[PDB]
């Protein structure tokens, strides 16, 4: 018995509020899907402005959790999406990982009419049915319909 | 010299008068040391709003430029750096390649004492010497003592 | 029972879990200084786009409730702060109201070494002592050493 | 008279140099004394902590003084100091004049291209008039810039 390991990728660590009551809940959505879950900005422990001496070490425990995960849960709200999330989430792309990505943001920022935000961020998932991985709410990420349910159990 | 491909990604796309006045200078630049550069805004006719019966091949050109090409050079001005040339660097730096990055601008957009960005735009580069990959000036670009040119007679 | 106005500016409104989670905190923390706030996503009904028709009418009620308040408490997380809050902020700093500035992310975006943004931010504040009008917790707003209970108290 | 042109090109050394002389140019080719609040306030490096309060000041009064406001309001998002003086110049009933080549869209709503309150300081109807999308749109005479001062 191995679950699945989930990256979970966002800026909310940064802000002491949304670290303590937006995180958790996330957490929580995932892990009722028997995930594993990586959240970061824990595992890691980086609370404040990480030290010299601790950011290279930090940049290098996030890189080696993107190689080691089996897919990326991406909080891309904001405009425009953490340039963080986005590095990481490229790195899962390129590793062939499993790519899931939230936004409850209704803000559009997009340099196109297809996608919500900048097509890039969209490389990773198939041209028809992206939308199946795009998760607009937390009560959408349990949904049995959706990308990451079936992900899980297909 | 070896004649190695960077790929250029900027969002001085995205301007009508950034496309026009600020890319051309960086462009002579990387062709002064004998580079091949892959610039995607006029390598993939990035011109305006891309349709969007359009925009998953503009995705998978771009995808595709990163995963054969030799090294990045990634311009990072902004406050956010702009998500799609972070996407395309974290893919850089997952698929091993070279990796340059630029910033002309003096903001600080940082959460971390060491480096001037978000600790993540670095941690393809090495601990120590991270300096000779960073640019600071279009000038600076054909300066023997970084890292873009060693990188090329080696 | 006189009682002051404060207008709550802040990105939290274009997240759904944003509005829900963070901003009730926010507004409970003002209303125990007996504050009264004028919070203007509760005050506008805007819960998705705006349409087009609409969008003016939210722009002249964001505009009456920053001309008719006593002071602004503007809400400057972000990398960088969001720009309608930026604007609301310009408007009360003109109109020489009070302002009150809450940041509890720690990541650093600006432009000089004395302010942790951009200088105009700090513009409608004093040279010496503006740490007392800056927030940096939800905890921190109950305090009676910093200038919101001041304000207050004559 | 005088414009106060508002924009983050003075952050980029490249951007100082090729970016703002054009737009400077357009701006007194109409007739109108353009206030630079990079160069007006010689000042372009990570400001002292001694000098920054004045750097603020400097431009705040900038704004008080002015005509009007020409803010170069592209990227995602525009530029925070230009949106302080934005609200500012909106709040002091000062001309609004917008300036956005960049074809991304950021906004809240449908009927601006940006957040809706970057409009506020513009009529519901014909905004676009002063909404401009290139450099070579500044000295269209069917814009609003020019019919602002020719009374
Ligand atoms: O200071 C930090 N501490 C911990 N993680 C990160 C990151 C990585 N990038 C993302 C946020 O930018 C986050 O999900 C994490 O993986 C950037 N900066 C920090
Ligand atoms: O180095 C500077 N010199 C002059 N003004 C500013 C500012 C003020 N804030 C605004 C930031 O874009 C800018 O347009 C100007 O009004 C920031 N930095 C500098």
């Amino acid at each position: 018995m191995k679950r699945k390991i989930i990256f979970l990728a966002s800026p909310y660590g940064f802000s002491q509020q949304q670290k303590t009551l937006l995180l958790p809940p996330i957490v929580r959505a995932l892990e009722a899907l028997g995930i594993e879950v990586w959240e970061p900005f824990a595992r890691n422990n980086q609370i404040d402005f990480s030290q010299a001496d601790w950011a290279y070490r930090v940049a290098q425990a996030d890189l080696q959790d993107v190689k080691n995960c089996d897919g990326i849960f991406a909080v891309v709200n904001g405009t425009p999406p953490d340039e963080g999330v986005m590095v990481e989430l490229g790195m899962a792309i390129a590793l062939n990982k499993a790519i899931f990505l939230f936004r409850d943001d209704f803000r559009r920022c997009s340099d196109n009419e297809r996608y919500p935000l900048n097509l890039m961020l969209f490389a990773g998932l198939p041209e028809i049915g992206w939308e199946n991985y795009y998760y607009t709410s937390v009560d959408e990420i349990q949904s049995h319909d959706k990308a990451l349910y079936k992900w899980l159990t297909g």
